[PDB]
């Protein structure tokens, strides 16, 4: 079931909402977990499907100044 | 278009730490040229070969100074490759 969570980066934190709002286009978002300290998210979807559909968007452009990155989450705190 | 291969886009940082990446990633190999875009949050290298850019692509999710989550991917801006 963690072939659902992905890490999503990259972007500022008053651009957060803005990199959520665009990840839920992809899916429906079951949990996400902003990282108190990091330009991080861990994002978690209601199916594999989902996530594979996030994870073809690393290295794209967002509003034309946001790179962002998405990988596969190896965080196992957030996850279980 | 094979030299594309040693050019690498290293991207997701704050404006403040464009420097500070810049010199983590000249750890990696011997940067040739470097575009630090002008309009967001990323910057293209050219290394001195492939070899020093595959280094630099598998910091790809890793952590600089425990707040900043880098991605790195090959260059597919082929105006700012054939430029060079």
């Amino acid at each position: 079931l963690d072939d659902s969570w992905v890490t999503v980066f990259g972007f500022p934190q008053a651009s957060a909402s803005y990199i959520l709002l665009q990840f839920a286009q992809y899916g429906n978002i079951l949990k996400h977990v902003m990282s108190n300290t990091g330009n991080w998210m861990h994002i978690r979807y209601q199916s594999k499907l989902q996530a594979r559909k996030a994870l073809s968007k690393d290295g794209r452009i967002f509003g034309e100044s946001i790179m962002i990155g998405v990988k596969p989450c190896i965080d196992k705190s957030v996850m279980e």
